[PDB]
């Protein structure tokens, strides 16, 4: 078990906590009293869960290799206010790319250590959530931007209950 | 709702989720191959998601009120290795004495602002939780104590294996 | 299939009955009535079931790719006797690494010929289940160390009796 | 998602579906008045079966990676009659190895292309699937080589009521 | 408990880890995809747990009585390839009788020496067990013979079938 | 049914009722206040009555065979006070590897005056009985010992507590 | 947690057994052959375990906070003899009213040492129960007071029949 790949699980982790944070932050956003739906809040407060989850499981296998887990300062999100429901599943997007992009990395660096074992947990418990998560973002996007097209806060509203519920 | 009592609301939040940070720090500890307690994992395990729970009733209550969550970079813990059973039994006393002084200060903050609903609101989620865990905490660093001096790493065991389970 | 992956899964097979007839000798080392240790006993003999299932797993796989099984002298166990629990568990550490480090050579030649199908199964049924097994052993040998370096007697029946059961 | 790895999916579709048409034509073969060996006509139609779905597996995973699935005309079977048993499980055996090398000539690309979720989508879903198909197909072969070898009609008759329901 | 029937009980749980060795390797050897008698197949490697079972009853008296468990090399079985499903049965006649003949001697050996406890032990769960076993496989060499006399290929089909499963 | 063996089933018979009556002072002993290690005081119990339903097993045959039961005075068990433990656990085992001997004895005669019926019965209900008792009991003195070599007063409560129960 | 609140939750629990002393002794009046109210009775002997638990109540309180249970002599109720139904449940008002003066003066020092999980303690356990009791014990006195008014052993019968139970 390699001391970058060490180094690059602990990084993870702290990419991981801070998807979570900012799902914490959208999700609140939309609980707010002028903002309101409900449906969106939910879907930010399930993927914090999400990505919190996923942190833990990295932690558990840190150990499980006898790596060293390290904490490292969170970022707050990169936002206070997310704007409307295409705002914020934009950015939604732009944060699952981001970590994927990282997951990637990580992987190709366990291939070149000839890690088989960090490849596979990747692989098996990361790549293809990251993938339908990714591929739900944009399904919801698509229906948000052809609702709000038509008229905008009608368009959120109807979005937040018949999809989102 | 004043704006003294928002701004102290979103520290107390900050405070809730640096202390969950740090019992996640904890339990990871106590699960590596060399630490290896259980128990002492799972005990703050625990912990780390009951202090995520307060600070996502504090957010829940931001709202309720209309206030604005805002949200700050979260420091990593204190230390990134805990010692032994003692050691982190007392830095969790510290760490639940401080958010408790953080409570009755913003306690006394909402008295000082006639804010009865902050005041209840404590009360009734938070003031008595803490002095439990405190209470429980205390129980548990008189039993670690009165085992490790006697005979030190037999004790650890015994203590994780018989109370913490 | 090529002729080198056949053969190294031969061998393989050979390790892991070779394993499966250490764990057996270990087991019934704790059951004689001047160790007696059944906790122990009992891990080691569930050990020996493990790894004679993984080589039925080899075999089976070997047949489904079109090899020919073929079976060498299983040498004995490496001791007579496996001195104290402590002992016992190292040698179980050094036997499961070995194994380990066996896997990775096989995953590494499967590579090298580009047999996806057999990483997979590697890393499906074997990879995993080695790490946590090590990680469970190592977690196993700090609490033994823990307890007879307080008291080697009484600290060997603790684990037997609140660890392995 | 290159796009070397989208045309390659497509044309791996392309192929499930061709094999799916190919065991509806088995299938349809066996179940003729003059030819009336059902658990054949089953076991192919069966395979028809496995086939599309796993056409529909590889669509569904185009789109999760925003891929455009691209549909080009299906050519029929290579023959319009498929002879005894032992052709037609022969031309199954063929089909299936050419299926076999067609998923792992994409998982060469895919590793090519540092490609990780489709490199395990198709262990995990195609690869194990083909070599245990293949591993039946050949055992099936064996059985009604060994008893045709004996008495033609008769060992069909037996193969069909016993082996294949 | 003698000297000489620690030695013998020793000895004799080599043979029986032999035998369980050569019925693995019989089994997987009908599992050949150019064997394909999965009924034969299952049958041996039922044997192959059986004689592990004997094993382990030998090696759990063995510690009840004080001895001492000895453990040597064990041998590979005597063939790489077991022809036809006659060749194997009888084979394994061969083998039953040895291992009979075996308990058998140990047997006497316990009667000379005054141990009705170890005599009792091997006609309670031995003796028996291997005449009605050495029964069961003669009925089934006589079917087989019976069954490829007349037409070689065909019979083995049909004893597998209905016969073994 | 002979004189020689009617008479040594009265022996016997006097012999196990010896041994339970000793067993019944082993348990009472430990049931003192200032003993008071209940796990010790019920395994010697259940011992007495399993002691004296040997008794009652030998006399129901004895008048099967159309012998005459006949009793004798029962001697007093051989200690009043019985000591740590490990005092105790030795003196039984002494205890029963003279009831062991008596039935090896009783056996040998059954052979030498060709009673086949005598010879099964008690290997059929005694003889294993007493192997695994023997063990059973030899396994308790070295978990004792080692407990004890320890540390005396610790070493016994823990043994109660997580072997005798 | 002050030492003033401290001494105040000590004198507390003598106030809450004394109570529980005093309703022991209007019960067992009651329970008299010559005042044979067991309805009565019932009442003060259901208060005397109330008191009891809020003595209880306060006593596990205290050790949370960390403070020391002390206790003093408890003084014998007021009077040995009780009189009628009217003159016991006035003592009863008279009683709960001191006990209820009590708990508003401890809940003031609490205000004043800006102790708010003890004000939250006293009014979620203890401040409506006392209303709610009090209450109670009025609807009494007046239903009973119309009833002696009107005729007085009649009207205690009956009150005791048909409110007590």
């Amino acid at each position: 078990y390699s001391t970058e790949v060490e180094a690059a699980v602990n990084r993870l982790v702290n990419l991981y906590l801070r998807a979570s944070y900012t799902y914490l932050s959208l999700g609140f956003y939309f609980d707010r009293d002028d903002v309101a739906l409900e449906g969106v809040c939910h879907f930010f407060r399930e993927l914090a869960e999400e990505k919190r989850e996923g942190a833990e499981r990295l932690l558990k296998m840190q150990n499980q290799r006898g790596g060293r887990a390290l904490f490292q300062d969170l970022q707050k999100p990169s936002q206070d206010e997310w704007g409307t429901t295409p705002d914020a599943m934009k950015a939604a997007i732009v944060l699952e790319k981001s970590l994927n992009q990282a997951l990637l990395d990580l992987h190709a660096l366990g291939s070149a250590q000839a890690d088989p074992h960090l490849c596979d947990f990747l692989e098996s418990h990361f790549l293809d959530e990251e993938v339908k998560l990714i591929k739900k973002m944009g399904d919801h996007l698509t229906n948000i931007q052809r609702l709000v097209g038509s008229q905008a806060g009608l368009g959120e509203y109807l979005f937040e209950r018949l999809t989102l519920k």
